[PDB]
């Protein structure tokens, strides 16, 4: 029905989101999933409205896995809105730190190369129908090849959360982002 005086305020100090905006969202999660319990299938027909259902399967599957912090096989409220608010209005370094354990896939604190182009692959799958792409990065084999190379910095096959924040810096959609610094 609505939030609790106390998990409000505790979502409150937990997200970037007003007292109002959670109310909102609040009954508008409960509105479209009753149970107030979001599976995979679910989630799956969310991303179907801004990509081909088929395509986002995969990308889909691991954003819900990072999503599921509990690992339990469900998302709730709390892991909805805290999931969301980082995502949309973090800071770009945690936003960061929220993408590089969704790269991790077993969970050792390490992006192998097998989990890289994984990642790499089931993102391309998702965007080739509506998305033309540049042509050095026209491939996931292509794409990963640019990536690890400008991020193993020790080259031991793996790449490091130091490593990831400072070498995702570089990319043309945080270049234009970074000179609307207010300082
Ligand atoms: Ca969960
Ligand atoms: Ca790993
Ligand atoms: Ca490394």
């Amino acid at each position: 029905s609505k939030l609790r005086p106390e998990m409000l305020q505790d979502l409150r100090e937990n997200t970037e989101f007003s007292e109002l905006e959670l109310q909102e969202w609040y009954k508008g999660f409960l509105k479209d999933c009753p149970t107030g319990i979001l599976n995979v299938d679910e989630f799956k027909k969310i991303y179907a409205n801004f990509f081909p259902y088929g395509d986002a399967s995969k990308f889909a599957e691991h954003v819900f896995r990072n999503f599921d912090t509990n690992s339990d096989g469900t998302i709730d409220f709390r892991e909805f809105i805290i999931a969301l608010s980082v995502t949309s209005r973090g800071r770009l370094e945690q936003k960061l730190m929220w993408a590089f354990s969704m790269y991790d896939l077993d969970g050792n604190g390490y992006i192998s190369r097998e989990e890289m182009l994984e990642i790499v692959q089931a993102i391309y799958k998702m965007v080739s129908s509506v998305m033309k792409m540049p042509e050095d990065e026209s491939t996931p084999e292509k794409r990963t090849e640019k990536i690890f190379r400008q991020m193993d910095t020790n080259n031991d096959g793996k790449l490091s959360l130091e490593e990831f924040i400072r070498g995702a810096k570089s990319d043309p959609s945080i270049v234009r982002l970074l000179q609307c610094d207010p300082s």
